């Protein structure tokens, strides 16, 4: 389970590192979200973020991207545990 | 103008931290997740409405706006205080 194993990095890897990557991801999500306001695509988008609760197909297409930006964010918090040296 | 709120005490980011390092691992995890689906959900929207190139020019131009610079800012916040509401609410 990569969910479970970046929850455990997130707790388990110094507080410097962990306030640093969500703190990144925090503001991908503001980046990502201002982005649908700024294009105008606020009722799309909704009528999109609904259609997850109802489809099995995109409900493993957005778990896909979960375990992706997981990933990257171990492996960001993982190169930072080196460099600690 | 929330962050001024004597829970926040200016900043309600290092508040979040300290909520989501502090409340249970349960709340936590359940959060953090819900965020990661927020983020994937509007990612993923991008990418189905194709507008990946217009928005890495979008995501280059926070660099050099001091406008979009605190406009992210200001997003960032209220996410956060949201969050703050939604483990709060578990307790």
């Amino acid at each position: 389970n990569p969910l479970d194993k970046w929850n455990d990095i997130i707790f388990h890897a110094s507080k410097k590192l962990s306030k640093k990557e969500l703190e990144r991801l925090l503001e991908l999500l503001a980046l990502c979200e201002t982005f649908i306001e700024k294009e105008d695509l606020e009722e799309k988008f909704e009528s999109f973020a609904k259609a997850l609760r109802i489809d099995e197909e995109l409900q493993q297409k957005i778990e896909s991207r979960k375990t992706d930006i997981v990933i990257q964010s171990m492996a960001n918090i993982l190169s930072g545990l080196e460099h600690h040296h």
